[PDB]
């Protein structure tokens, strides 16, 4: 389906603070650029209401269980 | 790794045109709130410059063909 480690890293993009995103991320030792540009998309997705993330979320979730990502 | 079709998905979010993204998202049958929700993150991300959104690109693929995702 997806990657558990992959996962948590959308499910904290998407729902959870800078904080456990950015904890969530150094589990894949990114370079100093990939984490930058990671933390400027978490700015921009913050922007974004919370019901519109929780929507995206399960969007998400839909895709990975999806028939077609069997 | 990565479930190819959403692979497909996530790189037409970074670096295509939401043209292609909405394509893309339609294999999934998503219903009009989360395809509704999906152009909203679309229109988002595309306020990011072209370098970060490649920058994003390379740490997802680094995220998926980690050790870690294997």
């Amino acid at each position: 389906g997806i990657c558990p480690r992959f996962a948590h890293v959308i499910e904290n993009l998407l729902l959870g603070t800078p904080s456990s995103y950015e904890t969530s991320l150094k589990e894949f030792e990114p370079d100093d650029t990939m984490k930058d540009a990671g933390m400027q998309m978490k700015k921009v997705l913050d922007s974004l209401p919370q019901t519109t993330r929780e929507n995206i979320m399960k969007l998400t979730e839909k895709i990975v269980k999806s028939p077609l990502c069997m």
